[PDB]
């Protein structure tokens, strides 16, 4: 028993972690195969962020400005591409550590881990989830460009995030793979609004399940509701709406601990309208919303 | 910006989990230079789990009846001794991937990376705190047991805790990697009292300056405070008296903020008086204490 946000083992990720450097600019980069990806705004300078022309600044570069750094040893670099906000240095050498993977496109309320790294280095490994906004509530600071979030499936590393900046609301922005930004934002020193962001409805029910999985029951009582009527509580309270696919994806926690989906609602229901009372529910006094119900099953089953 | 339970990178420790198998029983063990390490409780059956005699446990028993296996191939059993609550197996073989180590008994407060394991296989990251009454509060299932806490200073692993039981109470005991029990704990099938936990004081203050590094000030105040009129506060709240220690650890975020540890602990004195008034600090809605003055100078400075 015992609940914690739970990060992916990040061994595999660590070993494609780079330095990438060019001109005064130095971020991460992501070396897997022949390949080193990284954000493009490593061809910027602080002068030219405001409003960059990344085409005619990355003609001003050829493959000698790009350094890239493996942990100690130069990578040579024998071409580079811009594919959309991601530039794509190929190396003479495959990385000997590339692992099983795949490049993803998450969706919203989904999650993933982050190795948060700085020169090449890791530092650290945490969850957290794409906001229904396309913002990340990371931890990040100058020089965590180029920083990657995953998700693991048994040998298969899935790369579904490059951290590219931060806003300044505080909050994280950034791209999948091939470059495309999450959420409406550009890689430029400009007025950008990050939208308004609700509650993950089906991650909050989830984490009810594993409180309930883990012996944090209070919340539980005699009622039930219906979708609609949990809806409406939904959106008084900024929650996106629960949908039938919502309540199969809940399918396996409502069979393993014998509550309805429903029921759970009515749970929801009550702490919505009326909060904790000073309560916990698995050592939190908000409701949490970054457990999806596929993570909720992995760690109560104990998936490697 | 940004504050996050960090777990470090795992890498390091995944290249030394092994499974260990005796008999009926499979846990994890450690595996570092020609040693695994494991809890003793892996030569027992659910039968004598009630009042174990160890040495007579591990008499009936020799080398080739401890199956180690790395991965997929499996290691030849040389040697095996009892070290207090841990087996050594000695292998004829050196784990290729064993990083520089050392084996730290941490102190009540202090924190650390757990990688929970299955069958020698990890599973998930994460960040806690050794409790002040020496329990965990960490998420281990049936199998979890030896995997292991650690924290890593640059390029060296230093081993603080290998998870050994999980009690009545849904919280964690284990011993230091010399197999001595954080706590009264015992491993045995017996009524075992965790003894009242704390809150850890310098934990929730470092956590107060993160918070104002990153944004979070509503809390701060036009007060002041002394040591003994906060610890009275402290005392009501069954939170760790605050010692001139605690308050010289503090000096790295009190010089990085210019807020006084003084003038935060009035702070801290109106939050637990009063409560967040439904408010949060660093999304919490809690005071948060399992990040050390370190840990916050760490993830505020990006220490790699
Ligand atoms: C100086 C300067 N030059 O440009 C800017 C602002 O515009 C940008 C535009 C882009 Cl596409 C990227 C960046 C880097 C960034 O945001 N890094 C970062 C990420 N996460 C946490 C903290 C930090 C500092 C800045 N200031
Ligand atoms: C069956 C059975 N045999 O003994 C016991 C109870 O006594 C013990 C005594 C010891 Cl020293 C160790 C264990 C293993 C354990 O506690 N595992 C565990 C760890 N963390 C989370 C979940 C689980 C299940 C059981 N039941």
């Amino acid at each position: 028993s015992g609940f914690r946000k739970m990060a992916f083992p990040s061994g595999k990720v660590e070993g494609c972690m780079v330095q990438v450097t060019c001109g005064t600019t130095t971020l991460n980069g992501l070396w897997l195969d022949d390949v080193v990806y990284c954000p493009r705004h490593v061809i910027c300078t602080s002068e030219d962020m405001l409003n960059p022309n990344y085409e005619d600044l990355l003609i001003r570069k050829s493959n000698h400005n790009f350094l890239v750094q493996a942990g100690n040893v130069q990578l040579r670099v024998i071409g580079h591409s811009m594919q959309n906000c991601v530039l794509k240095l190929k190396v003479d050498t495959a990385n000997p550590k590339t692992p099983k993977y795949k490049f993803v496109r998450i969706q919203p309320g989904q999650t993933f881990s982050v190795l948060a790294c700085y020169n090449g280095s890791p530092s650290g490994v945490y969850q957290c989830a794409m906001r229904p906004n396309f913002t990340i509530k990371g931890s990040f600071l100058n020089g965590s460009c180029g920083s990657v979030g995953f998700n693991i499936d048994y040998d298969c590393v899935s790369f579904c995030y490059m951290h590219h900046m931060e806003l300044p609301t505080g909050v994280h922005a950034g791209t999948d793979l091939e470059g495309n930004f999450y959420g409406p934002f550009v890689d430029r020193q400009t007025a950008q609004a990050a939208g308004t962001d609700t509650t993950i409805t089906v991650n909050v029910l989830a984490w009810l399940y594993a409180a309930v999985i883990n012996g944090d029951r209070w919340f539980l009582n005699r009622f039930t509701t219906t979708l609609n009527d949990f809806n409406l509580v939904a959106m008084k309270y900024n929650y996106e709406p629960l949908t039938q696919d919502h309540v199969d994806i809940l399918g396996p926690l409502s069979a393993q601990t014998g509550i309805a989906v429903l029921d759970m609602c009515a749970s929801l229901k009550e702490l919505l309208q009326n909060g904790m009372n000073g309560r916990t529910i698995l050592g939190s006094a908000l409701l949490e919303d970054e457990f999806t119900p596929f993570d909720v099953v992995r760690q109560c089953s104990g998936v490697t």
